[PDB]
């Protein structure tokens, strides 16, 4: 959840917004031991039914999203229809678990690719245009996170929107994403630069990762 | 329908048979003309019931076909319906009036590309892979005519096959056609050569497009 204010800005210029829970646990093993936990559930709620019960009247945000990178859990479905029960006027979305799971009212997966297949076991990243016609799907699909702009990146990008306008279903996605996490530091001589991970004594740590 | 030996052929020797109704009304403006005229109901109802009377036994039949190029009229979702209740053992399909209507199990368009859009008025060719994820659409796609192997042809041919083993929903289709409709003749010498379109005096005529 962002800062109160943020909101009021995407109401007054106009973004659409998703509003995402406080959660994830990426680093799990395997990545939803916590958010398939029944002891887990309570913590996990108060990060979902908090944030609905202070941003529901924002007209920007259009979409809940139920936290990032936890895996598929029970705690996921739990929540999902608690949203669903309380506020109807919005669609709930997670990719966790495969990024069309019963968690999730649109297919969000993340840097799935525009014609290639990456056949993960369990968790797949389908080419977004077979994804969404695979025997019995129907919702809509929106990547969560595409287009990894990584230093010199975002080669490829034509491709993902010439699907976007051709496909009804293809509706999109969120970019990845907008501002280097670089920080600044000084030199002796007083002078700034751009650091990132490690530059502060710092390890482990992901290196330029965060740009 | 086809000699009745054919059947028995395709029984014994192992081929999936699509068994169509002697009904082609392309000539008409429009071409729905006839085929939504109730008045050519019983006409158009002899040809398929006496179609599905003599052949329902023969198990290389899978799938019935309501005829060709008629565009699409009340008599065909009439005769769809008929033989969904005599015969419910096989699918049925029908091309006429856009490869998807109500009187089709399985969008069977003729021609269509792979990921080339063919936006006609009415009666649009959609790219296959764009025609499965269409807004509500769930049924299978199977082209009854496809990569028009006219002289020389069947280019692209391959990228058809790259699409049927990657969707699951894309089942294949059936090549047009298979052999070329030329007759002998005769010239003065006394040898034989392959004759079209208008080589019989023939006139109007379309001349090669016959092969
Ligand atoms: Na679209
Ligand atoms: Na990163
Ligand atoms: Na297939
Ligand atoms: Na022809």
């Amino acid at each position: 959840p962002n800062h109160p204010l943020w909101y009021t800005l995407c109401d007054r210029y106009g973004l659409y917004v998703v509003d995402e829970a406080n959660i994830e646990t990426h680093g799990m093993v395997p990545m939803n031991r916590l958010t398939d936990d029944p002891r887990w559930l309570p913590a996990m709620s108060e990060r979902v039914t908090r944030m609905v019960q202070r941003d529901r009247n924002h007209p920007s945000v259009i979409i809940w999203s139920l936290g990032n990178e936890s895996g598929h859990g029970a705690n996921h479905d739990a929540l999902y229809r608690w949203i669903k029960s309380v506020d109807p006027s919005r669609p709930v979305q997670y990719e966790g678990g495969g990024a069309d799971t019963t968690a999730t009212d649109i297919i969000c997966p993340m840097y799935a690719r525009v014609d290639e297949d990456q056949p993960f076991p369990a968790v797949p990243k389908w080419s977004i245009k077979k994804w969404l016609s695979l025997p019995g799907e129907t919702r809509p699909l929106i990547l969560c996170e595409y287009a990894h702009a990584m230093g010199n990146s975002l080669g490829g990008f034509a491709k993902y929107w010439q699907a976007f306008r051709q496909y009804p279903r293809l509706q999109g996605g969120f970019v990845w994403d907008w501002v280097d996490q670089s920080l600044i530091k000084y030199d002796e001589n007083g002078n700034p630069w751009s650091a990132y991970g490690g530059d502060f004594g710092d390890t482990p740590n992901d290196a330029q990762f965060c740009m």
